[PDB]
């Protein structure tokens, strides 16, 4: 009976038959569950239900029947069923179908329905006897996204099939068995099923928005009633009407969804209960008033991240995260309290600090480092005081001076080298000379002979009185010419000056083989150098133990930390940390570790790999049960206990040289508990064998001494290959990210490989590999466990592991850190401390619940609408709680919620009367009659949507009319989510920066030009408007693939993880897809894009014009617009628009405006970045959409492009506008008219502000405008007027019309082409007279008048009816057509 509004979207392809959509969504990522469901309705099992409901309905018994799914899991199910996740999944396979699999096919194809491809070899029937074809074109046993894969075998077999019918059941059972045996390995790929009808899909798992555009009017339903001053308690008596009422969350969602109409409705019967105020105590400690924050176990969620796709991901994500924690019997309670624990998260910020590694001669008994300094004794620092107070009192970019023991320098140099020389002589006794309060060492390199007695000539001078001497041979060796070898000529002129008189020394060139000198010496120095890893081809400078490799100005990065070190002294000092008998060197040597390895201790602090160690002895049960292990000590301790296991190839000496250290690493430590796994690269001779022969000789292995014990042991014994054991062996590898024949190390279930040399992981980097892992890892996962008293549930090595492994899972950042937010992942429990008594409400059983999700929502907020409506659906799931905390605001001086709002969602599928699934709308009943609405999409981040169907003014919305116009009360609007988005951020390599500037082309085997952009500066953020397929990205050839080599496309993660050397992308998803990138310069390029070291016009027109309108009227005026053009110019024209802003009306009409006026037309959008600042406000964004985009909304082949303002009219021939020379700028504008006498009072850009600004510059019109696009992309405009807006944005009065105002703002950073007036006219601010030379007409708004758009048109032009009377006919001639 009430006035209504429905709002339904529909996707860009078909519906999916409902049976392989269900098979998709309830094995979501498991196979087994895929193929088991898969060989059930190949029995014909599932022919018997003849509707949707009825299918849906045999799922859920089969299912619970055959253990599949549990409440929970069918719970999960259901809410993913509803949200048809499982569809694009499916479409992907067809659209792969379609473009690479049917024209690479060549023949005849009629009866051939089902075919597998073997060899590159089509078999139309099971009996396999005859081919039909040698398939054209490249593999298509690549291994893609939504592949499955049944079974290990040497051959691999695919079938392309419509499950549909029953002519499917025979071909299956075929290659079901031959996995089954072991012969090929069986896959699945789909085929679009013409038994099924092409309708539409209609989606769900969006928001809809009516949103008041009238805002200005502040002191069943007409109109809402309003208020005056009484904002401020809007929030606060909103809050306390949904604590009072009884069913509280259902209150929110019935009150959030209509808050508009319920403003004045507040304040009523008693109405603030100011017991609420109480619980500004937990205000006082930790959000601010109004703030929405949402936590799902700890983890801190992203706005973007709460959408239905995005929370289902997330709980799948972190159920399989949890479910592996409670199979040592945790309550999932117990499990989040574990993961989010005090002791847990300061670990992490413990390792986010930087590494320092003890650089001390304590082990190799102080003989190794030769100082040029002391501090604290050098009577040059005499006249310095040692006090601690000098370095606190410092201020500025240098260095106290200080006769104390501070800071360090410890440098590894080559005497051999004549550069590395020149260090020690020119750089390091400048430093000394010049009395700066650092202490300076260095290390000689022994890597060749040479080398070794030059260090041996001058260590032994030092060690047995010589100082100076010393330092006198490395000079005069220097300067006389360039000795890499030891000179006597020269030597021996310094041993002249008799000085070696302390105590009997040797003299001669006898290069000394005193085991004192030459071994202790020389073999203490190589054992401080492997130590920390301080040669090769770069060697490793030790500043206060901070390795700092010797490159490019090293001094720059020492004074960097020298800085850093100071600052940090400081501060402890102020704090009265510090005392004046300390070792001031030791304050940076707490952390700091004896042993130094590049794999544990990365220079890129994010490279972790952490395997969950439960899935690893779970999925590969077979593999893991017959591996040899050496079980840890039945007598020690908890605190001693953990799990490694060494992954290496045997048949290579690295491979069986690692495996002896990790053996003698064993015997010292009794807590661990190892395991080998035997990878070789050739795989001809069975796996099982050599690891058959270990676990025989199990009890006899760590019982020796040498190595060819190990060797030995290999070759001897006589052994049948269990092929069930290879099986898994090959499972496991590709589950873990590992290749054939490398080597790798797992300790707790992390990661460290590939070992190319087993040099690099020596028994000693065992040791420090644990120390610092246990450290880390272990020690928080104990402390934390014991504090709950959990710490009954560690029975062993790898029950503990099973912990340790799982928690530092948790905390993996996976999305990368500075992208979508710079805040680390860190679980808060910092809410706990939140009394809950008169602002919390809870859903759901704590007790079971694996989900636990922490709302603090603010009932005054619009985004609060969104969260309460998708949280009541997400509360619904059974094992996941809910809690929520109302914060509103005492700060309101604008009205709070403006708009209506609804969610399309369902907890679980909904049936027909006839059974077939029912699709979801957006209703809004008893919507007011008098209040103006605008239609707005609320949409997932990778959507892009416009209408499709609709009859009414999205944009201008009003019962009232509509009844007197169309005599219906009920409005009923269709959108499409017509693309889906592929997006990514890149990076150059090594160096990483953001590409700026690089053209990209978007491919299908179909067609190698689908789509274009360039990469922006801010996060190398680039797009692409795609649906579900396969698709592959190449650079667009010129100067981009000139300059660089794209090696990856980012489909993986961040990475990189192995096996995404790939440039190839696939979307399957509603989330679109997420890349990556990487590309590396080609051969010596410093070179950039940017800088030069008729096409346009053939492929559009010979003008190009782009325009937007937003309402009926503005688009009856575009029509009018581009007639203008037409009529004015014999010449091609083709016309661009943006998409999402027009009417469905508009979008139907224009074929026929292309066929009578002749031009061409293209639709052109582009989604608005996640990083750039959103416009609340649709007038805005429009605005935005002209400037922002210029370089991207529109295809590079694309020379240039003109804007022109939907009310303007042009009288002259367009094309004078491109001709117009620009003289190297990148558009060109028209100014203001001076012209009319007595507007002066009107003209605001002769202020302050706009007449300080502008210098002498002109005050812009956006109206109209030409963008030299070619150039505008050359100069790379768009990058800098994105960031100044973005910049510029933080106020928000800062751009009254942005679109006038950056260009005008950034005129001194870019050049603006300015016009000549004869370009625009407007009644307002030209005079009459004027008119006569005006090329074209805005209708800008008089403010002296209220005279409305239509009635300016009628009188100040006179041939704007002849225009509309044209189109009036013609939309006639159409409906009467
Ligand atoms: C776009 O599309 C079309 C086709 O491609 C075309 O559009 C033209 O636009 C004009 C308006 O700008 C149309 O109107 C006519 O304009 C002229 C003014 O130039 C008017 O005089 C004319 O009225 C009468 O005369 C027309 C023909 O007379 C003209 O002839 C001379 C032009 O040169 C050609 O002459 C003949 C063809 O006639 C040919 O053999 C030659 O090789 C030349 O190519 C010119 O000297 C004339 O001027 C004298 O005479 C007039 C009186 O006629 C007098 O007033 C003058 O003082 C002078 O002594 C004269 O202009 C005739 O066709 C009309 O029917 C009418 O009787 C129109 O109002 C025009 O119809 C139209 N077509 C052409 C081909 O011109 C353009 O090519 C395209 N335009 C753009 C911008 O892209
Ligand atoms: C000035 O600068 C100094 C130097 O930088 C700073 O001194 C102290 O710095 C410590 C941090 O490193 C803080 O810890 C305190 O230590 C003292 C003494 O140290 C004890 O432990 C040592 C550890 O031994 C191991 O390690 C060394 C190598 O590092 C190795 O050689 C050993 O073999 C061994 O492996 C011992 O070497 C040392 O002999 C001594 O035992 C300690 O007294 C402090 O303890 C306080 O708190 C505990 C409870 O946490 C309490 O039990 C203590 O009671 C004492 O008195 C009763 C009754 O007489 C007696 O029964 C006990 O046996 C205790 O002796 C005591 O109240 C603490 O652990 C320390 O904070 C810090 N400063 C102070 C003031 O303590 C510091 O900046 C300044 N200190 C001074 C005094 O100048
Ligand atoms: C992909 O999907 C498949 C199928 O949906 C999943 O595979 C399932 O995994 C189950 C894992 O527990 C497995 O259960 C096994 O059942 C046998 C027979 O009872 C047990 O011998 C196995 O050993 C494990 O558990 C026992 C003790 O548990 C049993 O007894 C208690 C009562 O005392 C019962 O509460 C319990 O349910 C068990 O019956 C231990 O002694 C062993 O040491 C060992 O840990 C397994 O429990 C299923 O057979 C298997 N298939 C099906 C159809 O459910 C697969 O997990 C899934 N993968 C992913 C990634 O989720
Ligand atoms: C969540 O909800 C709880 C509900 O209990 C709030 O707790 C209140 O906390 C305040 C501040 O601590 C309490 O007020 C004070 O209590 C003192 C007694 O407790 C102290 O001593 C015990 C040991 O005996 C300690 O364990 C404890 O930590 C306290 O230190 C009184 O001595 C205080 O009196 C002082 O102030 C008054 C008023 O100015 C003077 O007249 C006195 O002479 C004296 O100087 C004081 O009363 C309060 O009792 C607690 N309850 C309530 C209902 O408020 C949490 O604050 C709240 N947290 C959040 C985040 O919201
Ligand atoms: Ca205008
Ligand atoms: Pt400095
Ligand atoms: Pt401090
Ligand atoms: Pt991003």
């Amino acid at each position: 009976a009430s006035p209504s509004i429905n709002v339904a979207l529909k996707a860009a392809f078909p519906s999916p038959p409902y049976l392989v959509e269900l098979l998709e969504t309830a094995a979501s990522d498991n196979t087994t569950i895929y193929y088991s469901l898969l060989d059930r309705i190949a029995k014909g099992h599932f022919a018997e239900a003849t509707t949707d409901k009825a299918l849906y309905e045999k799922f859920l018994e089969v299912l619970r029947d055959d253990g599949h799914m549990d409440p929970e899991a069918l719970s999960a199910f259901k809410l993913a069923l509803s949200l048809r996740t499982a569809t694009p999944r499916v479409e992907a396979h067809y659209q792969y179908y379609t473009a690479t699999v049917e024209p690479s096919l060549s023949g005849t194809q009629e009866g051939c329905d089902q075919w597998f491809l073997i060899d590159g070899e089509q078999y139309c029937s099971p009996t396999l006897d005859t081919s039909h074809g040698k398939v054209k074109g490249e593999d298509q046993l690549r291994t893609l996204p939504f592949d499955r894969k049944f079974g290990v075998g040497s051959r691999d077999v695919i079938l392309y099939a419509d499950i549909t019918s029953k002519s499917f059941a025979p071909f299956h059972e075929v290659a079901m068995d031959l996995a089954k045996k072991g012969k090929a390995s069986y896959r699945v790929r789909y085929r679009r099923s013409p038994s099924h009808s092409r309708e539409s899909l209609s989606v769900n798992g969006y928001g809809v928005e009516l949103v008041l555009k009238r805002t200005d009017y502040i002191v069943i339903a007409d109109i809402k009633p309003l208020e005056k001053s009484e904002l401020a308690a809007l929030g606060m008596k909103a809050a306390s009407f949904v604590m009072q009422s009884e069913k509280p969350f259902e209150a929110l969602l019935k009150l959030t969804q209509d808050f508009p109409k319920y403003s004045n409705s507040l304040g009523s019967q008693n109405v603030s209960a100011e017991f609420e105020a109480e619980h500004r105590g937990n205000r006082e400690v930790f959000l601010p008033e109004g703030s929405n924050v949402l936590w799902l176990n700890g983890l801190h969620l992203i706005d973007r991240q709460i959408q239905p796709f995005g929370l289902v991901d997330l709980l799948t994500r972190e159920r399989k995260l949890i479910k592996s924690v409670l199979d040592l019997g945790l309550t999932g309670q117990q499990a989040v309290d574990l993961l989010g624990h005090a002791e847990v998260a300061h670990a992490k910020s413990g390792d986010d600090e930087p590494r320092r590694f003890d650089w001390r001669d304590d082990i190799e008994e102080g003989q190794v480092i030769i100082w040029l300094n002391n501090l604290e004794k050098d009577k040059r620092y005499k006249s310095f005081s040692p006090s601690i107070w000098v370095l606190i009192h410092h201020f500025g970019h240098g260095l106290p001076q200080i006769r104390r023991d501070v800071f360090n320098l410890v440098v590894p140099v080559d005497l051999t080298k004549a550069d590395d020389v020149k260090i020690v002589v020119e750089g390091l006794l400048s430093f000394v000379k010049r009395l700066i309060p650092v202490r300076f060492g260095f290390v000689p390199l022994t890597p060749t002979g040479q080398a070794i007695d030059q260090a041996k000539v001058v260590y032994y001078l030092l060690e047995n009185y010589g100082l100076a001497a010393a330092t006198a041979y490395l000079e005069k060796s220097y300067e006389e010419q360039s000795t890499g070898q030891p000179n006597e000529r020269i030597f021996n002129e310094v041993i002249k000056d008799k000085s070696l008189r302390p105590d009997g020394v040797e003299l001669s060139f006898k290069d000394i083989f005193i085991s004192e000198k030459h071994e202790k010496q020389i073999h203490l120095s190589k054992h401080w150098v492997e130590r920390l890893r301080a040669g090769g081809d770069v060697p490793t400078v030790f500043f206060d133990g901070f390795p700092i490799p010797r490159e490019d100005n090293w001094l720059r990065v020492m004074n960097h930390r020298l800085m850093q070190d100071l600052q940090a002294l400081q501060q402890a000092g102020y704090f009265g940390m510090l005392n004046e008998s300390m070792w001031l060197p030791g304050f940076f040597l707490e952390k700091a570790l004896s042993r130094r390895n590049t794999l544990i201790f990365p220079e890129d602090k994010n490279e972790l790999t952490v395997l969950n160690v439960n899935k690893i002895y779970i999925e590969n049960h077979d593999l893991m049960s017959k591996v040899p292990v050496i079980e840890a000590s039945k007598e020690s301790t908890r605190d001693d206990w953990a799990a490694l296991t060494v992954v290496a190839d045997l048949d290579d000496i690295e491979g069986q040289e690692l495996v002896y250290y990790a053996l003698r690493f064993r015997k010292s430590n009794d807590g661990v508990r190892l395991d080998i796994v035997h990878n070789p690269k050739d795989t001809s001779r069975s796996p099982s064998v050599l690891a058959q022969r270990l676990k025989s000789r199990e009890d006899k292995l760590l019982d020796f001494t040498r190595f060819l014990d190990l060797e030995t042991a290999l070759e001897t014994g006589e052994f049948e290959p269990d092929v069930a054991y290879d099986a898994s062996l090959a499972n496991f590898l590709a589950s873990s990210n590992m290749k054939a024949g490398d080597n790798f190390v797992i300790l707790n279930g992390r990661v460290l490989g590939p070992i190319t040399s087993a040099d690099d992981f020596k028994k000693e980097d065992f040791e420090v590999f644990l120390q610092a892992e246990r450290r880390t890892r272990i020690l928080p996962v104990y402390k934390a466990l014991e504090d709950l008293g959990l710490d009954d549930k560690v029975s062993g090595p790898l029950s503990a592991a099973k912990l340790t492994s799982v928690t530092a899972l948790s905390t993996i950042s996976d999305l990368p850190q500075g992208i979508f937010d710079n805040a680390p992942t860190v679980r808060t429990t910092l809410f706990k401390q939140w009394n809950s008594t008169y602002t919390s409400f809870e859903v759901g059983d704590a007790s079971t619940a694996t989900i636990f999700f922490v709302a603090v929502i603010n009932p005054a907020s619009e985004i609060g609408q969104r969260w309460v409506a998708v949280l009541k659906v997400l509360s619904e799931l059974e094992g996941v709680h809910l809690r929520v905390f109302l914060n509103p605001t005492v700060m309101i001086e604008e009205l709070p919620v403006k708009r209506f709002y609804r969610y399309v969602l369902s907890s679980s599928p909904s049936f027909d009367e006839s059974g077939k699934v029912k699709a979801l709308s957006a209703r809004f009943t008893g919507v007011p009659r008098e209040t103006l609405l605008v239609v707005g999409m609320d949409v997932p981040p990778a959507w892009l949507v416009t209408s499709k169907v609709a009859v009414d003014d999205l944009d201008n919305l009003r019962i009232k009319d509509i009844k007197a116009k169309r005599g219906t009360e009920h409005v009923e609007a269709i959108y499409e989510l017509e693309h889906i988005l592929i997006e990514g951020h890149s990076r150059e390599i090594p160096g990483a920066h953001a590409p700026r500037g690089v053209q990209l082309v978007l491919e299908t085997e179909n067609n190698p030009h689908f789509a274009d952009t360039i990469i922006m500066a801010n996060l190398g953020y680039f797009q692409f408007k795609a649906n579900p397929g396969v698709y592959n990205i190449r650079l667009k050839e010129g100067r981009s693939s000139e300059i660089f080599t794209l090696e990856s496309v980012g489909a993986k993660g961040w990475g990189p993880i192995p096996g995404d050397d790939n440039t190839e992308v696939v979307l399957m998803d509603f989330q679109g897809t997420t890349l990556y990138p990487r590309l590396r310069r080609k051969p010596g390029m410093e070179e950039e894009d940017v800088l030069e070291p008729s096409v346009s016009k053939t492929e559009h027109a010979e003008i190009n014009i782009f325009s937007v309108a937003s309402g009926h009227l503005y688009e009856r005026m575009l029509n009018i617009m581009m007639a203008s053009v037409m009529h004015h110019t014999n010449h091609t024209v083709k016309f661009w628009f943006i998409e999402q802003f027009l009417s469905p009306s508009f979008k139907d009409f224009i074929p026929h405006m292309a066929a009578e006026y002749g031009f061409k037309y293209e639709m052109v959008t582009y989604k608005w970045p996640h990083w750039l600042r959103q416009q609340k406000e649709k007038q805005r964004e429009i605005w935005g959409y002209k400037i922002l985009f210029l370089d991207v909304l529109f295809p590079l082949s694309l020379d240039k492009v003109i804007f022109v303002d939907a009310d303007q009219i042009v009288r002259t021939d367009m094309y004078d506008l491109v001709e117009h020379p620009l003289d190297g700028a990148p558009y060109g504008f028209a100014p203001m008219c001076d012209s009319r006498v007595e507007m002066e009072g009107y003209r605001f850009w002769k202020t302050g502000y706009w007449a300080n600004y502008l210098k002498g510059k002109p005050y812009h019109i956006s109206a109209l405008y030409v963008v030299d696009l070619q150039r505008f992309r050359e100069l790379a405009a768009g990058d800098r007027l994105r960031q100044q807006y973005h910049a510029l944005s933080a106020d928000p009065n800062s751009l009254a019309n942005l679109d006038q105002d950056l260009p005008n703002h950034m005129q001194f950073t870019i050049p603006i082409a300015t016009l000549p007036q004869e370009w625009l006219w407007c009644e307002t601010w030209c005079s009459d007279e004027t008119l006569k030379d005006a090329r074209t007409i805005d209708l800008c708004n008089n403010p002296m008048t209220k005279e409305p758009k239509l009635d300016r048109a009628r009188r100040q032009v006179p041939e704007w009816t002849k225009y509309d009377e044209e189109i009036a006919e013609l939309a006639r001639r159409v409906r009467e057509e």
